[PDB]
DNA sequence: CCGACAGCGCATCAGC
DNA sequence: GCTGATGCGC
DNA sequence: GTCGG
């Protein structure tokens, strides 16, 4: 973290872009930026030196002199102080209340913990969850427990159908010490790109986790995607542990390779990686990888037998899931 | 100078 | 209900 | 806010 400062600094203006000036595009080049400048082995400078990555133009080369000369940022200081924006980016941490959500509970005077507490019945499903875990949801978990819950979730789907290979990916796959949730991909020969065999593939293993009392609440769940909540099973007299985020995502069997490269991540790396795929002349999915012909129409499906075979088609050297962290 | 910015599942909504 | 746009998050 | 055509 030899620009520890610089990079909180940016990912502190991405999130004011995001949930208060509603401008994605301006968030996304903060993380951006911040992503470069977070793996650059030297500790910046100035603002020139960084303005030579990739991603860090003049607007924010001046940024990065203003902290390295003062160690603070003017446009954030005043950000911090204006009650709106510091409402919305309360607001906005409560999942399922995005910026537009947020805004709106402002104006209608719900701006605070205490404010959220007493008006649940105006929280959707998906918020009102949010909201019960609130300080959950914020602790990070170590590495240790995403070990366990690894266990259970493949114990308890192999209990289902011995057929099922459930598969951590995400942050734990890509090697984190503690990661902000649990993301498993699930694939069964009865799921294809060809057909679906069998129905509740996915329901089966929510149920299963359900009864168990692994998972404990649920965000949203359709035919290929859950997202809920879980918690590890605490001993005798033992405090127990807190409700961490889980999803699930069922895909086709034949297309497991492009399936876990996508949950692998990370974020920054699959925008990245994809919007480099697009400058080769291809486009990729969770699902597949196609070419795009002068129209802009993606073609067929290209065949795919590995992690790497995707890398290749876009001339990329194979990057280990540890080397994906952006 | 200026168009584009990765790609998509689920929940919710308005219009018909 | 069907359909498509929108919000939100992965 | 940044970058490539
Ligand atoms: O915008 C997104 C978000 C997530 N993803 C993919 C990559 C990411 O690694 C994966 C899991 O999403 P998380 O939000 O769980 N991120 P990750 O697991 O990498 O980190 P964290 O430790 O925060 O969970 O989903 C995208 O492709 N686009
Ligand atoms: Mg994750
Ligand atoms: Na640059
Ligand atoms: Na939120
Ligand atoms: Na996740």
């Amino acid at each position: 973290t030899l620009n520890g400062g610089i990079t909180d600094m940016l990912t502190e203006l991405a999130n004011f872009e995001k949930n208060v000036s509603q401008a994605i595009h301006k968030y996304n080049a903060y993380r951006k930026a911040a992503s470069v400048i977070a793996k650059y082995p030297h500790k910046i400078k100035s603002g020139a030196e960084a303005k030579k990555l990739p991603g860090v133009g003049t607007k924010i080369a001046e940024k990065i002199d203003e902290f390295l000369a003062t160690g603070k940022l003017r446009k954030l200081e005043k950000i911090r102080q204006d009650d709106t924006s510091s409402s919305i980016n309360f607001l906005t941490r409560v999942s399922g209340i995005g910026p537009s959500a947020a805004r709106k509970f402002v104006d209608e005077g719900i701006k605070t913990l205490e404010d959220l507490r007493k008006n649940e019945d105006k929280l959707n499903h998906h918020q009102r969850i949010g909201l019960k875990y609130f300080g959950d949801f914020e602790k990070r978990i170590p590495r240790e427990e995403m070990l366990q819950m690894q266990d259970i979730v493949l114990n308890e789907v192999k209990k289902v159908d011995s057929e099922y290979i459930a598969t951590v990916c995400g942050s734990f796959r890509r090697g984190a010490e503690s990661s902000g949730d649990m993301d498993v991909l699930l694939t069964h020969p009865s799921f294809t790109s060809e057909s679906t065999k069998q129905p509740k593939l996915l329901h089966q293993v929510v149920e299963q986790l359900q009864k168990v009392h692994f998972i404990t609440d649920t965000l949203s769940k359709g035919e290929t995607k859950f997202m809920g909540v879980c918690q590890l099973p605490s001993k005798n007299d033992e405090k127990e542990y807190p409700h961490r985020r889980i999803d699930i995502r069922l895909i086709p069997k034949d297309q497991y390779y492009c399936g876990v490269l996508y949950f692998t991540g990370s974020d920054i790396f699959n925008k990245n990686m994809r919007a480099h795929a697009l400058e080769k002349g291809f486009t990729i999915n969770e699902y597949t990888i196609r070419p795009l012909g002068v129209t802009g129409v993606a073609g067929e499906p290209l065949p795919v037998d590995s992690e790497k075979d995707i890398f290749d088609y876009i001339q990329w050297k194979y990057r280990e899931p540890k080397d994906r962290s952006e």
